[PDB]
């Protein structure tokens, strides 16, 4: 299949080069498995759902996205228009305000809830799930993260927008999840992504069109941005058969594009995801 006058992320990620805007990938898109969206919530009534979106549990008064961050982020993992995997299931956890923000102790009991949540879903081919999210190094929470990967769920999380080593920052510096770089469309290190030698992968991240709330759309940059890029990866290379949750992360290194990328300091990783597609 082939989506004309993609979004230039989606073409980067079904291209070895730059400077494409088809993006090209197989019709089967990511169709029985489920990805976790772990934010600020996700408005599921968007079109660009198709009704395959929906709020299972949030920590505050409601179940609305009330900021725009989760609904953009689950737009990238799986809308029609601005997906990644077209076909998927997604799945909100609120564990972020309004504002944006939220306490350690919120975000753990949302890792927590996913490892036990998705017992009671059917998701044949495969869970991942999405944490477009971070602060200051906890090892409580880097231990959360450890924990839900441990459960058979595919993890990918943020390497964080301080243009810094991302070892200082959780849960970022949990060696056994995949951590989430950020580039732009000029195949650069977006200027504020996180590097060190604990990030997995990088992911488009710069200027991202993508889902927002009120029915609308909006483009922003993040290494919020280029996670779920990747967790949608996952969720359909897994559906294609290709790789586990235990061993997506190592599977989308090996088969990335190596190289590419410019100004990446030394020890950090030179791969950009890649689905490797060919029709
Ligand atoms: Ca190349
Ligand atoms: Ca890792």
């Amino acid at each position: 299949a082939a989506q004309t006058n993609a979004p230039w992320g989606l073409a980067r990620i079904s291209s070895t080069s730059p400077g494409t805007s088809t993006y090209y990938y197989d019709e089967s898109a990511g169709q029985g498995s489920c990805v976790y969206v772990i934010d600020t919530g996700i408005e599921a009534s968007h079109p660009e759902f198709e009704g395959r979106a929906q709020m299972v549990k949030t920590y505050y008064y409601s179940s609305r996205d009330g900021n725009g961050h989760g609904t953009h982020c689950a737009g990238t993992v799986g809308s029609r228009t601005y997906g990644v995997a077209k076909k998927t299931q997604l799945f909100g956890v609120k564990v972020l305000d309004d504002n944006g923000s939220g306490q350690y102790s919120t975000i753990i009991a949302g890792m927590d809830f996913v490892a036990s949540d998705k017992n009671n879903r059917n998701c044949p081919k495969g869970v991942v799930a999405s944490l477009s999210l971070g602060g200051g190094y906890s090892s409580s929470v880097n231990s959360a993260a450890a924990r839900l990967q441990s459960s058979g769920v595919m993890v990918a999380v943020a390497a964080g927008n301080n243009n810094a080593d991302a070892r200082n920052y959780s849960p970022a510096s949990e060696p056994s999840v995949c951590t989430v770089g950020a580039s732009d469309r000029y195949d650069r290190r977006s200027s504020f992504s996180n590097y060190g030698s604990v990030l997995d992968i990088f992911g488009p991240g710069t200027d991202i069109l993508s889902t927002w709330i009120g029915g609308s759309t909006r483009s922003i940059s993040g290494t919020s941005m280029a996670t779920p890029h990747v967790a949608g990866l996952a969720a359909y290379l897994m559906t294609l058969g290709k790789t586990t949750a235990a061993s997506a992360c190592r599977y989308i290194a090996d088969t990335a594009n190596k190289g590419d990328l410019s100004n990446i300091p030394f020890g950090t990783v030179n791969l950009l995801a890649y689905n490797n597609y060919q029709a």
